[PDB]
């Protein structure tokens, strides 16, 4: 490699990703303020929505924080009445995370609030999704992340909407709870 | 009907995913760069646009650094009492010697086999030949932050 080269590749890298991700930061948050979670909070709910349960260690592993971090904001959400904490037989290595009747209901009216045309990244896509048809697929930024994070980690993406589907329809661009 | 609802959420979450994913994973390796140094990333980051610009006010580096205003002022002024940056007038924030000379420095040792996305990115660049341009990426970012901002870019 030239190290030049690589200088201006890994600086435009750093400044592109903390472009996207500050932005996308910033958009989360407001979505979140009248609800008082934070993301990381919202994070977990999400994960242990999409996965049916889930451990600190799949938490921690799809929401990019340590251990500590999920332990720490999973216990907030319990004292907060949104989960609960399960032990599996079959998995006495792991601790496990449910969404409650309470949490489950504020994830679903999260969803219900969610409003495209306020999402900074979307309206910044807008113009690839007119020339092509669809989302873009970022394939070269998910593959610099499957091999930073490994397949692993690349297996969330596969049940993104699964869940979503069932409990969901669309009315007017936005989410609205169905009968399951 | 323009984009389904569930595709735009779906495609936001993949969003959001992907770019903490990235995010943290650059902000750790540029965290260990700055260990010896006992520097913020955004201190590094105002010495940067300082030096890209040749004297930066506060609001071009709030712009480029992505950053507060407040968060901007806040860490100039404590590189200013390092030593590292002075305030001055044509106001702007301008490296000191010393400050250059961290900057020297911490450019000597940047080591591309220690960054995680340069690795990361090393199957792209044999398949390619060059470094990946990342382009519906760079799209984005030109939509959400203007041309202004992408200016930075073209200090190559």
């Amino acid at each position: 490699y030239d190290v030049k080269e690589a200088l201006v590749f890994t600086q435009k890298m750093a400044q592109l990703s903390k472009a996207l991700w500050k932005s996308i930061e910033k958009d989360w948050q407001q979505w979140l303020k009248p609800y008082d979670l934070n993301i990381n909070e919202h994070h977990i709910l999400w994960i242990a929505y999409q996965l049916n349960g889930a451990s600190i260690s799949e938490i921690a592993k799809f929401g990019v924080m340590h251990v500590s971090t999920a332990f720490n904001f999973s216990k907030k959400l319990e004292e907060r009445g949104y989960l609960r904490f399960s032990k599996r037989l079959n998995d006495k290595r792991n601790t496990y995370v449910q969404l409650t009747e309470e949490g489950t209901e504020v994830f679903w009216s999260l969803l219900e609030e969610f409003d495209p045309t306020r999402n900074a990244v979307f309206k910044g896509s807008q113009p690839l999704y007119h020339l092509f048809g669809k989302f873009p697929e970022v394939a070269e930024m998910m593959c610099m992340i499957r091999h930073i994070y490994g397949d692993d980690f690349m297996e969330i993406f596969e049940t993104s909407l699964t869940n979503i589907d069932n409990d969901f329809e669309s009315v007017n661009g936005k989410l609205k709870k169905k009968a399951k």
